[PDB]
């Protein structure tokens, strides 16, 4: 029944020489965040510092789509602008965190699972009511923990249960299986986690009927990890990501937009860069939260005469991964 | 952390010539049980209603445990000593339903999966320290629905999840994949849909490493379907329904405590007569509530004169199951 | 070891403009040919058929690969030099069928399942030291009989199974789970089945470590059912199936090379062209028995006179469909 | 045609009370290498003779319920010209048959085996029960020091389940043997639990395949440490673990669990069996043993024809050991 709008919202997002800008923190993620400037979290802030970025000048010509925060997905500018009616006009498709986060998962040593499928059908329904047109869900293994079989398959299992809810309700679902950073393993183990769990993915996506033509990617980079005294330059980690990609993603998917997950601005920049000196099967962006926002926040210094020069440092490293996004930085 | 009580809840619950009242209604179900006999839903009456079963005065001989709804647990008597001690003072174990429902499953015709897993480990944290010791938690399967791949993969894969957290939250999982009764599927049907079901719901279990010794099954009788044509008595459904066991259920597994599931008083009673002739690996009891209240509910009438009248009807029926848990059932 | 060859031989395979020419019968079946056009089954007359194939003067130019019978990959023409070195002269990369067919499987109600495990990997070794470079095993799955379960599991099991011990040595596997026609199936049930056999096959793959750069898909084009009333012209069968290729292949698999199965000498062409007409992630391309060697049979009639004719029989229905690869076919 | 009532009555006789399985079916090279450690030429002679020295051995029937035989033996006769199968009926010892074709390393593994026969294994069975066969056998195995890996554990699980239901079709009762091999360091929980995890994936692709459990024998490790481990384990602890693991992942409906020695002497391998069977089992705990069976008959023939009736009698000594063992009366 979405089929239609599902293929439309992932070709807007999946646009060349444009990623999305991850929004999405918990009241208190982004209260930790602000104390980090100095500036009390109240939700009049909160919805400042949104405004702030959802107002970004030229945004829209580097940034599709942006993940929002429940809360944010139903406020407005100072001017009574809805939120989600701003990003319309610089063609940015609201999109929002569905799941309810990482909770240990029982008879493991430390690993976690994604929560949220309770409601999960009715939730969407609302955000798709209220403006959004894509969703999000983040789940994680761990090489240091293995990951175990069972972690894996939750982490799989959710999100093709998600994907299938999702796009049922009429939300695009962004994929996110981070094969997370921690540990001292090299770039060869993590491209081993890394297909395996895309595998699975997959395989369970394809067993509930999830349609490839209108779901988007959120993996993490093939690198080596955090740890590892073996580090790997920018070509590398475009050989080795790339590889991972077109053996386990079927053309069917159009969007792929990685994670920055600890590295760099530039590293983030220059791994991206790194693999779109060729064409690629899909299209393979960005979906930064940290990476583009940290610019803003000590530029900002919560005070409202340097509002016009945070969003200047916003739409500056918005356009360098843009630049990425084409080879062109 | 909580495997010996585990084991000690169990062995407690799946004993010799004792079963589970199944008492988890709704506030709009056992509504529904109240009006059948004019009786008005409200707060006072549930609450009446639910301690004339609790303090039935031998129920401590025939039942082991109690299958509570989440507003019941909390509960007291008139008198003001609370439901949960009363049941400890008859040995009875209070128990816990934790599961939130059927929902349609996306993708499917029609098929539903069974919520819950999100925020389970803490409340059966809080279960646990309100004094329930074990939790229930009903998926389903309809064979005129297949059913499908990821219907019935859903079914066993939340049960061995909500396993594997209750175990750690300290109370003892009842294991409920419902085979439903719905079709025209004859007695053969249905055994190789349990046996299915059974299989997969126990390779996740293991997967998560459940603790065997601390689980209770709740499964339906390996019966033919509700709309099917040739009929079985209890000699051969006790037969199947024991060959699918033997067949999928390890024996460390203490206790298996069936579902009447549409059956009537009687049928629920002979069947499960006919199932303990002879010895069994594990214990094979009922887990029954449509069947044990539905004398109670008539005898009862909401009338405070018919309370012991309706207490001995509750005692009757749980007495006759008690004897069929040891094939000794006297229909005379 | 083989990891760099295996990668240039699937791009030989995969070349454009190219498909592979199928003529691995065994003994048995290459004799029902020649008896159905008059000529006697012995060795001598399958060799001089089969020199009549690999002989034909143009066909380096529209085929790439073809797949032998395990005879076949051993004997020579009348000169004495050995068939596979006609073949590299020709730029056409020599395959062999490594399976052992098809038997029933246990506890089905009529299913099969592909035999071959069993001393493959010293089987295949052999083949490479005869101047094999590639590997076909066929399984299939039946939609009348569902597939069920453990029917398509097997198919897609063992099919991992013998694409990780082809690589091993040496030869690129080509993966054929055929999805048969038989039964009065619809187009969207034949894509569902595809669908999850593809699925199950790449996931089990992906278990064994298998490289997609080195691995070659055989599959069946999605139609409708052979006893299904609403036929599929080239324009829907193209969007089909392309439409279930983009959602199950990972754009590392070099080639997809289809095969005919009962569809028409025409109909084989006017598909592949449809799927042509616009780029894809893959080289989607043929790989035919009958619809390439049918009418060779029948020109040639084993009589010597008409090795030209037959020959020339080849090379212009195999440019047919190399045209077809390139979608720019009359 | 189907042969469920006859594949139950074999495995309910091979898994009879105080009996177990000789294990005899080494291939010629394999049997070579026994003849040779006593010093005996490798002649197809002395392989039939050795043959005959075990099968002929006078009342081995009260002990040995089945005897694997390698697919030369079957065919077999004494000197005097009876088929080795009609002595062992003369014996009460029904003829079995190894059927698997040995393990060959499994691709994309680190040192990983996998065991092959399933190519033509229908017609072979077939041709095996024609002959007299009325068991078989097929032996894989898993690596600890390798993980195992998830492949290699699958493919394990996965051939023996599709072997078992070629043999039952063929109307062989098949003897699955998953063996956890002792090698390695690893401390008898990490057996415990690659066992658990090899039982509960092989029984699930058997569930899939629609094995009749009934007419199906098992042949497990013990539950033991790797033979480098430091910290050992006596009869009782090992009694302890298996019978853990066995409750946990057998399906009452098997009738018969038959275990290797694989590394064990012969008098742990008796103590080991003997303390799992101071209290009853639900199913039948014994023997398949070949080293701990033969190597005392080997070591007292010596190849000399004057040695032949103190080799059987170091047969039936052995043989009697397990015997009691099963019954848990070796000590007494
Ligand atoms: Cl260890």
């Amino acid at each position: 029944k979405y089929d239609e709008e599902l293929i439309k919202t992932a070709g807007t997002v999946a646009s060349k020489g444009r990623g999305i800008l991850a929004m999405d923190e918990s009241n208190a993620t982004c209260g930790k965040r602000l104390d980090s400037i100095g500036v009390e979290n109240t939700e009049e802030n909160r919805r400042a510092y949104r405004e702030l970025l959802v107002t970004a000048p030229g945004l829209g010509q580097y940034i599709s789509g942006a993940i929002l925060f429940e809360e944010t997905l139903y406020q407005s500018t100072a001017s009574g602008k809805k939120f989600v009616d701003v990003m319309k006009e610089q063609n940015i498709v609201p999109g929002i965190k569905v799941d309810k986060g990482l909770v240990p998962l029982s008879n493991t040593n430390g690993e976690s699972w994604c929560m949220g499928l309770d409601g999960l059908d009715k939730r969407c329904a609302e955000y798709y009511k209220a403006g959004a047109r894509f969703a999000k869900w983040r789940s994680v293994v761990s090489i240091p923990h293995g990951p175990s079989i069972i972690a894996a398959r939750d982490c799989a299992y959710g999100l093709a249960r998600y994907a299938a809810i999702a796009q049922n309700a009429g939300l695009v679902p962004i994929v996110e299986p981070e094969v997370l950073l921690d540990g001292e393993h090299d770039i060869d183990r993590c491209l081993e986690v890394q297909e395996a769990i895309w595998a699975e993915t997959f395989k369970y996506m394809a067993d509930n009927k999830v349609m490839f033509e209108g779901i988007l990617l959120k993996p993490a980079m093939v690198t080596p990890g955090a740890d590892c005294k073996n580090k790997a330059g920018p070509a590398k980690v475009a050989e080795y990501t790339l590889k991972m990609l077109r053996r386990r993603v079927p053309p069917a998917v159009p969007g792929i937009m990685f994670l920055s997950g600890g590295q760099s601005e530039l590293e983030s920049t220059l791994n991206l860069n790194a693999m779109n000196q060729s064409p690629n099967p899909w299209h393979v962006s960005f979906s930064y939260a940290r990476a583009l926002q940290n610019t803003v926040l000590k530029t900002w210094q919560g005070k409202p005469e340097n509002v016009q020069a945070a969003q200047a440092a916003l739409l500056k490293r918005a356009k360098a991964n843009s630049d990425a996004q084409q080879g062109k930085y």
